[PDB]
Order: C-alpha cells, then structure tokens, then sequence
C-alpha cells in the first residue's frame, strides 16, 4: 500500500482566529488567585535574569580588547542578540506571564468588556512587581554571587565588566523623548512575538519566529523594561560608573511608559477597532 | 501498544491550488471598508519602518570604521539583510496589507474579473497612502525622535549616520532605467514570498522561505518603494546630503513603477494565462 | 480536558513512494500543451536568473579587495552559495519546471513506458529552449541594465565586476572532460533535491533539504546549465574577458551533456532498476 | 479536487498538559528495575562524554595561538556551545536518562506521592552513579586512549592540550557560593529544554529549543554535573595543571548541589505549587 | 467559522517505539535480493563521495595561505563539517544503504533472531563491498577527472591540494589504538542519527538532527570507514605524499574495526538488552 497524496494539514490561522485567540488568552488571566498569578510573574522574571546572564557572558566574551579594536562592539551585541531569544521559549513553556506582552493581550481583553477595570489592574500590578522580585533576585542570588561579571581591572581580562559597564552607560544616557520612543520600538517587536504564537502552532513557529523578533529588538538598542531592571541592577551591584538615580529615574521610568503604550495604544486600538465584529461574531455563535 | 506507521499529512500544495488560493487572498481584499483597509494600511507601513530601524541599527553596528576599512560594506549589508525579514511575519500576522503583494494578488483578481476596475483603483490607492503615512510616521515619532541617525561627527561614533547617509546617497544616484530594473528584481521576491506563505502553510515554512526572499532582495540591492519612502525620509530629517527632489523624483516614482510592473505584467500575467482554467474549473465545481 | 498521548503523524515516505511520486510527477509533463510548458520554463529560467543576480552581488560584497587579500575568495563563494538555493523555492511554489530537475523525472517517466518517445523529446526541447529565453532576457533587461555588474575601473569600487569577471574566467578554463564531470556532479545534487521535495512534505523539509543541496553544488565548484546561462551571458554583456566561443563551446555544450548524463543515465537507470517491480505493484492495485 | 483550507492542527501544549507530562515522565522511572535504570545511566554519561568530546575537539580548533591573540577564547567557546546540545538528542532518543533532568521530572513526581522516598532515593543515585560511570569510561576507553588532548609542547600544535587545560583551570578556581550559583544558572537550562521536549513534539522543536537552551548554559560559563564529570576527568588523565582535590571537591560537589538545588527547589516547588491543582483535577477524571 | 483549539499532533515517539522501528527496518534489509543491494549500496557509496568532494572544495576554499597563517585550519573543518552532512539525506531519501549504520540496525535483527546469520553475513558483505566501488568510482570518474584537487605548486593556488594532503597525512598518522577509538566515536554518532531518522518524522527532524549529529563527528577528528575509502583513494590519485599501504593498513583497517564495534558491541548489545521485552510484546500482540 503506496501514499501518493497524503492528508492537507496545516499549523497557521488567519488574523481574525489570532486575533480572538489573543483576547481569550488576555482574559483567562484575570481569573487566576494572586499568588498563583504573583508565582507565575516570580518565574518568568527569574528566567529574564537567566537568559540575559547568559547573554552578558557570550555578549563580553566578543567584547575582547584586541577584537574591540577592530570590530567595535559589533559581534558582542550580535552575539548577545543570538543568545537571547530563548527566553520566550522559557516563559511560555512553563506558563508564566510578563508584563510587556500582557500590555496587549490583558488590554484587548479589557477593551472587549472580558475583563473590568480593577481586575486589570490588580493584573498588571501583580505582574509588574512580580517581574521585578524574579529579575532582581536573580541578579543577585546568581549573577553577582557567581563572580562572573566582577570588574578584575586587566584590560585583557575585564572584558565581561566592561561589556556590562559600556551597555549600562549607553542605556543611561539618553533623554526622556529617546527612552520612550526605544521603548515603543521594543514593545512593538514584543507583542508582534506574542501574536507570533499564538497564530504559528509548531516547534519551529514558536523558535523561529520569536527569534528573529526578539534578537531583532536587542542588536536595536530597543529597551525592554523587565531586562534592563535585571541589567541595571547587575550593574549598580558590581560598581559601574552608573548612579541609582541614573538607572531608575533616566531609564526605569520611560522604558515602563514607552513598553505600556506600546502594548496598549500603538498595537492594541488599532488591531481591536479592525477586529472587534470578528469577536462579536465569534461570541454570537458560542450563543 | 507501538505506532510503527503514522498518519501521512503534508503542508504543501501545487501551483494550481496557490493560484486558487492568491487569486481568492485578492479578491477579499475588496470587500472591506475604506477604514478598515486604511488602518491595516498605516499599520504594515509602521511595521516596514519597524524593521527598517532595526535594520539600520544592526547594519550601521558593522560600519565602524576599522571594520570598513578592511571589509567595506559587505558585513553591514548581509546583517541588514539578515534583520530586516520579520517584517512579513509582522505584516501576515496581524491581517494587514502592504501595496507591494497587493500589486499581484489584487491585479489578477482583477484579471479573472472578481474585482471591477474602481474597487481595484481605490484598493491599491488606499494600500499605498496609508503604507506611505505609516512609513512617514515611525520615521518621525520613533526614528528621528529616538536620536539614533544623528550626525554627532566623530568618525569612531558616527557609523550609523555613515552607513544611512551612504545606503541613501547610493539608492538616489541611479538613472531611471536602473532604478526601475531594481524595482522590478525587488518586486519579484516579494510577490514569490507572498506566493511561498500561499503555499507552505506552517511555521517553518512562513519564516524561512521569506526569509530567503526577503534577505535575497535586500543584500541583491533591489529597491522597495515602501522600504526607500522610510529610509529616504529619515535621511531627509537627520539631514544626509540628499535632497527631497532627489529622493522623491530620482528613486520613488521609478520604484514605484518598477514595482507595479513586476507585480502586475511581469509577474501576474504569465500565471494568469497559465492557471485560469484551473480557476475556471474551481469555481464551476462550487455550481 | 488534557492531552498526554497526541496523535501520531509522519511527514516522510519510503523510497519505493518516492520513486512512484517521481515517476507521476514526470508524466505529468507530457500532457500540458505547448505554451503553457513553455511559459513554465520560462517564468523558471527567470527565476534562476532572479536568485543568481542576487547570489552575484551577494558574493561581490564580500569580494572586497582588501577582504581578498587575506581570505582569497572563500567568503564571496560562501555567501553565494548561501543566498543562491531560494530559486529552487521559487521553482516549485509557482508550479514551473527547469531542465535538470526534469532529465531524471521524465526519463524514468520514459523508462516505465509512461511517456512517448517524441512527447519526451519536445518536452525536454520546450524545457531546455524556455529555460534559456528566461535566462537571458533576466540577464540583459534586469541584470544588464540596472548597472549592476558596470566594470567601474577603481579596484575599491569594482568588487562585483571582479567577482563576476573571475567567476567566468574559472569556468571557461576547464577542459571537455573535466567540463562534463563538474555537470554530472551539479545534476546529482539537483535530482537528488528533487527526491527531496518529491519526499519530505513539510516547509521545513522543503526550505532545508534543497539548502544544503543546492549550496553544496554551488560552493563546490559544479556546473549548472542554466545558471551558467545566465553567468555566461551577463558576462558577456558587461565585456567580461570571455568570448562567445569560448562561453558556448567550452563550457555550455559539456555543461548540457553532463546534466543530462547525471540526469537520465548515472541516477535514473539504477533508481529504474531497483523500483520497477514497485511501479508495478502500485499500477496493479489500482485496476 | 482542490484543498483550499487544509486541517488545523498544532504540536504544542500549554502549561497544565506540561506539568502533567512531566510528572507521568518523572513517575514512570521509578517502576523499571535497576539493572534497567543503570544501563540507560551508563549509556547517557556515555553520550555527554561523546558529545563534550567532539565539543573539545571543535573548540580547540578555534583556539589557534594566532587566532587566540586577536580574539582570545570567544570563537573556541562558541563553537563548544554550538557543537555540544546534540546530547539532549542523542539521550532522548535512545530512551536514556541524566541525573540534571530528572532531579525535576522525579521530584516532582515525588512532590505528587506518585513516587515513595525510598524509590526517589534509589533513583536519583542509580542515576548518578551510571552517569558518573558512563562518563569516566568514555574519558579513558576514546578520549584518552584517542591522544587527542594530549600536550605535544608545541604552542602552534598544542591548542587542543591548551583549550582543555585552560577550561579546566577555570572552572576550578571559583569560590563555593560562585560554584554554587553557577550551578544553578546550569540546571534551570536543562530542566527548562525537559519541558521543551514535553512541550513541543516536533522534530524542529526537539531539536531547536534545546540547541538554543544547551547553547545557552554553554556559553554563559555555567557548570554541569555530568559535562564536569567528564571534562575534569580527561584533565586529570592528559596531566593538565588541575590536582585531584581540586577538581572533585573545588568543583563537582559544589555543582552537585547546585544542579540538586535548581531542580529540586528553584524550579519544581514553584511549578507544583502552581499546577498541583491540574494534575488534581487530571487524576480524578481517570477515576 | 473561526477554530481556536486545533488537533494536538505529535510526530515524536518513545524509545520503546524507536527500537522496534530499528529491528523492523533492520531485519527488512535481508529480504532483498543480491543485485537490488549491490546497488542500494552503490549509489550510497556514490553519495558519500559527492557529498565528501563539495567538502573538500569548500574546506579549501577556507584553507587559503594568508588566512591559514592567522586561523590555522579551524574554518576549513567547520565548513567541511557544515556541509558534509546533506550525504544522509541523499541515502534516506534514495533508499539506499550504507554499513555504518547498517552494523546497528540488522545486528539488533540479528540479536531478536530476525535474520539468520548468514545472511547476516552476506548482507554486510554487500554492503561494504558496493559502498567501497560507489566510493571509489566517484573518486575517479568525478573527483579525479575533474582535476579539482590537483597539485599546481603554487602557493596562493594550492590550497585545495594542500588541504586533502594535510587531511590524508593527518588520518594517517595514527597508532592502532587511536584509529579504533576515532572510529568507535564516529560510528556512535552515525547510529544516533539513524535513530534520529527512527525517531523524529518530519522534514525538521530529519535535516537537522542529522545535520548536528554529523557536523559532530565531522568536526571532531573521528573516523568513518566510506568517508575514509573515497578520501583516501582520491588522496592516492592526485598524488598526496600518502602510500598505499598506510592508506590501507593504518586507517582503513582500523576504522573498520572500531565502526563495527561501536555499531554491534558498544550501542546494539545494550539498547538489546534494555528493549527486548518490549519487542516481544509487540511480537505476542500481532499473534
Ligand atoms: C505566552 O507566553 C509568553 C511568552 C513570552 C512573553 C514575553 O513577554 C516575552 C518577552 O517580553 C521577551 F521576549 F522580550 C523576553 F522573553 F525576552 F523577555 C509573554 O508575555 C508571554
Ligand atoms: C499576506 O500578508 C502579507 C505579508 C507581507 C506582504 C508584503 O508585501 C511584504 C513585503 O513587501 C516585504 F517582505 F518586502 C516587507 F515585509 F519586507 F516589506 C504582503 O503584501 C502581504
Ligand atoms: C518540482 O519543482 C522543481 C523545483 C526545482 C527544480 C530544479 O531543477 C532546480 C534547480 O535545477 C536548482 F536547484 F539548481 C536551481 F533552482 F537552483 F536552479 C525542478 O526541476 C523542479
Ligand atoms: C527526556 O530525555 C532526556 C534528555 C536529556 C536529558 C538531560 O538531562 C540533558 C542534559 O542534562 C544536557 F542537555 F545538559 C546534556 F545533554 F547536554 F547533557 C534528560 O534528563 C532527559
Ligand atoms: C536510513 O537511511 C540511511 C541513511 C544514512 C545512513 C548512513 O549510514 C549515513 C552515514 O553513515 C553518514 F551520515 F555518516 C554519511 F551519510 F555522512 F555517510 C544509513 O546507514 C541509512
């Protein structure tokens, strides 16, 4: 017995089905208890933390002394943009939830009627400072209990300190205007690899996609509020030439309102003012 | 109990099925309203300048000097054209439409007579004005707002300027010939990629086959028209020595035409004549 | 409701299926008509073209006089090799039909008595003559008129003039036989990408397999006919040190030879042997 | 016939199914016998050492004296970590099982009283005395026995000697708390690629999400259990600067616990916590 | 109609599942006649040798003599190591052949009593005598007319003879033991990935596994004995300072025996003696 034409399948949808996919994954989050939602927010933190220590390390290992001289930051940046990606894969595979792809996803579900005003908030809240605990408790507990990116003052040997001091200083230095449209930036390419997931069904859809978005906003230089409170305060732990007032109020605060209206009104009122009688319909006939 | 022999699926179809299948993508294209095709519209244009930025970025990163002096433009080139393809994904995955695939999609619904004349005039009218507004408007509110093509003078620190001024002095100094042969190349991939998201329907096959396409355009120096209105007017706001009319007469309007003559002649013609008794034979199977 | 034990699918197929699928889809060659087959090769000759005026100056940029000096051409060659194997994807997503994948699925067409002799013979004769016209109307009305491939005389700016130059002074210097080898061993990587497609029915499978294929013949150095068509050609326009002789008799005729002696005798007659008496079991079952 | 809308289908899971999968994997281990566990512990310690065998060869490759001087070891370990997840493949798909991953996948099985205290124990230490025996055996009976890293003193032929004698200074000369969190980092990757592979039953997913996360903890200087194992082991044999004492108690006992403590504590606490509610309301639907 | 849940798929199976698969498509092996597996075998051989000809050119092509004084021959393995591995699919999807992973998969047939040993013997007698004449035939009817690797003495030119003779005098300089140990650690990585091909049926699957799988062994300096008889024949004919005998006494001989010891002792006893109740149980379920 010979197959000649084998069963049509196929592993991607329209915009509409993702469209809707999005507004039930954004309201079955309001029905979670708060420290089911506060662990899940804990962990993709700490996985944040993880897959950003791993890029500083493979970022300063290309920022050697005598290949800086030639190429610049250019491979360490590449490099670190590589090595990144994975944590998408880490977060969605286990569960949890991040602030800055609820930004779209709780906020669409929030504009169909799904969820209610506090409900949002206490969402987002929760996710925040929960993102926030895991991030920094793994700057600490492990990234600067492991040594690996103490400032050991030989310039053929202190290239990890450097790449993290030379990154700390360059995303500190910018002004309020240039954060938050670096935070739009990056919160756009963050949502459009949330949607990337829910519309693409395969192993290779989830890799592939979101790592061609998510390398794509770090070699950017776009800010991403939840991996730079990891980097910041890796920084601000191991003596680099940046302030704590430099990390939170130059870089914190704009990047946590460039990341919100990106998630919020850039991507999210357009696309629920083109697809809201698509949901309609698709609430209509579950009737 | 051990499967030995599974279920036998494929994902792919043949050239008759993808001519069905585009001929279908462009004919529902003119039963939206003006809004909703205008929205969509500004929203692939933004996406364009999205991944253009991002693109800028990570090409202007291996334009440092020292690295210029020894490969001169080559790594920059190949690292834009690797960054710049997740504008498809972008583009597909939220529904939207940019006026580049329109130009063979919507034009050979026209040519098996799904879509009159006035309805295929003010679709592609609609798709270009809001791709063009969307362009102009990530280059402004997020290109030129984040200061990142500035011109800060120091040869060390001034590759991103460098390698934008240089991109957008090269695609301005073409005669018109040239550059309508470019734009022919160019449109030719990007209507083969939107065939290959017609026919490969999983995740694999939606990232990896634009990718090719999509980086074999950009490294090839084929012009794009939506692609040249941002780059062309973010060079035009940092002040790279281009002019408007250069930019506006000597590379638009040629790329533009080149453009619509590989998607509607060069492109949609020939598949016309070859599939549409295959559509003939569809569509009097639904009687 | 949770899922433990998800179906159980495959995507690939035994050699015995992959030989049927390779034996129907060559006689199906023989009963589109005239103009259609030759619109197919055609849009495939162009195609070909397409995707190696892309790989030229892909491999042009890395032929940086200075990059030269210190790695030779390895790099231009790679990245040739590495932006050349989407034709492939753009051959079979449009439905068209190139001469070399067809001297080994036409000819087993013809071994199991499938196809008449003279229907193979204009069939591979409107193959081979479309292929060439598509060829060479790509390399003068995009290739030579964009200016691409200009001999501007400055060694700092004439990388792509020198790659091209030297491209097609290496394969004009070989003898008959060594000629004839070079072809064999292309043609062998393009029946066998043929097989590939013929047998793993995923994007995936279909993006990579004809990957490392097709940029495994062309980083080795063999000999396509109608890639050399077109190389041959757009050097001969841009007043490459070649001849016209010494383009069409010492490289394009034992070019077609090898491929067509790699096609038809070196892979179909022991693939023929080996699979008959399955052909024949699978035309039984269906009477 | 035409197929216009194939069937939907998807290979991935959400976070419930993942826990379920994961507790059944963690509880079926401890019903087979131990002749059974230590024969598939022998053969998974044998495959790290193939794999970190071949990662050795391939980075002391890159380790090159004259490429050394200009790069220092950034080329030599991305090469290691790009040529060492081929052992998450080659475990996997013989059945075998790594102490690193299980001490998830059982713990949590034991958290669920699927598992009694005992099983645990005799599991776990099964397990890790058959990688530790699989490990040390590959290191003399191929890789010593090979003379691949011995010392020949020859600094532009000796890189192999010198790639793994610097390797094994560095990771010798940590503190216990920098091994410790080392440690950690390492084990959170390998417990998190286990989920990929309960998650996404894909080739591509297989393959891809445990390359990015294996690469990941390779590349970012992390320490794992088994890899050490082997690695200090080879050092020990080719007479590299390391002593005895150092290499088991300056580095494995500390890696020891600290992969026991991401596994046990970190990462399955928080995930039983979460979705012990699930698995719950799984088993009372089998009733 | 919009679908929000699709079918969960899988196209992985357990290694209960792979096992079977291998004692089933081993013991399929014994029931073709002589000429059918004379030349299966042949055309695996073939295979073997294009696929070892394009790597040996794009290896040279990266042993150029400038860029050999900075890297050593570092780039050279890792490119022929990239693409070597597209030989697998080139046997799997043929159909064909070859002894390395033959010495696993109808030795574990032979173990389940399925084929008797005879024809045990004379199934690997064919096999590794047709594998020897494809390879050979390639080396000479391809390799060595095409004057690919020939000696033309000039150093800015010779960097494809210089790497084949630095390759044929590195394989060649071997004790006994190390041969027999290079060989065992190359034909573990060749029976995983015919596991791997058991295993994971999709496209994916199949090209990347096997791609990591063989890139390993590839770039770690171990011995495979077809891969060894067409290197070392082409090495003979282009004049290498190689002789017949250390060509066939030192290496071939020994990668002989240390191939089947890895294929028959090292991986088939084991997974035997782990699997073989599950074979019985899915023999005693088909009664
Ligand atoms: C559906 O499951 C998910 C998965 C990922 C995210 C997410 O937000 C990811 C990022 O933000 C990110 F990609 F930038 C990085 F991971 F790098 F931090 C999420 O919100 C939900
Ligand atoms: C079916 O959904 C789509 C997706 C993409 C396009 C499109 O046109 C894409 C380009 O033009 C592009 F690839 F060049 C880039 F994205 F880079 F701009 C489209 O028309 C329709
Ligand atoms: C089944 O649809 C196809 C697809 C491709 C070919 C083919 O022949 C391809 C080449 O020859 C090639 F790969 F070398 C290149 F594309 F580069 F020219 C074909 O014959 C039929
Ligand atoms: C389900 O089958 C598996 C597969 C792999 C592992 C595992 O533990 C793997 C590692 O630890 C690793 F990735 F670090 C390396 F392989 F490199 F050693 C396991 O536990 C169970
Ligand atoms: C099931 O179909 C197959 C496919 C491949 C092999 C095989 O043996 C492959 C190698 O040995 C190899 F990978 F090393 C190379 F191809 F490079 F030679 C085989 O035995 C059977």
């Amino acid at each position: 017995k010979y197959v000649l034409d084998p069963v049509s399948i196929k592993s991607v949808c329209g915009g509409e089905e993702s469209y809707i996919r999005c507004v039930e994954y954004g309201k079955k989050k309001a029905h979670y208890s708060n420290l089911n939602l506060l662990a899940k927010a804990i962990l993709a933190g700490m996985f944040v933390g993880l897959c950003a220590h791993a890029s500083g390390i493979a970022g300063g290992l290309f920022y050697y002394h005598k290949l800086r001289e030639i190429v610049g930051a250019s491979m360490s940046v590449f490099v670190y943009g590589f090595t990144f990606p994975i944590a998408f894969m880490c977060i969605i595979c286990t569960g949890s939830d991040l602030f800055t792809g609820n930004t779209l996803a709780v906020t669409m579900a929030l504009y169909e009627k799904k969820v209610k005003l506090l409900d949002y908030l206490r969402v987002m809240t929760i996710s925040l400072f929960g993102n926030y605990v895991g991030a920094v408790s793994f700057a600490f507990f492990v990234s600067y209990l492991s040594g690996a990116f103490t400032n050991v003052h030989a310039v053929e040997k202190n290239h990890f300190f450097q790449f993290l001091n030379d990154i700390a200083e360059k995303k500190v230095h910018h002004t309020f205007v240039e954060c938050v449209s670096l935070a739009v930036g990056c919160n756009i390419f963050v949502c459009l690899a949330v949607y990337f997931v829910l519309t693409l069904k395969d192993g290779a859809g989830y890799v592939f996609s979101v790592f061609f978005a998510v390398y794509a906003f770090a070699i950017a230089g776009y800010e991403h509020i939840i991996a730079n409170i990891y980097t910041l305060n890796i920084a601000l732990m191991v003596n680099t030439k940046i302030t704590v007032y430099q990390a939170y109020i130059k870089n914190l605060l704009p990047t946590l309102l460039g990341n919100y209206i990106a998630g919020a009104i850039v991507l999210g009122l357009p696309l629920y003012f083109i697809y809201k009688e698509h949901y309609y319909n698709f609430e209509r006939s579950k009737r």
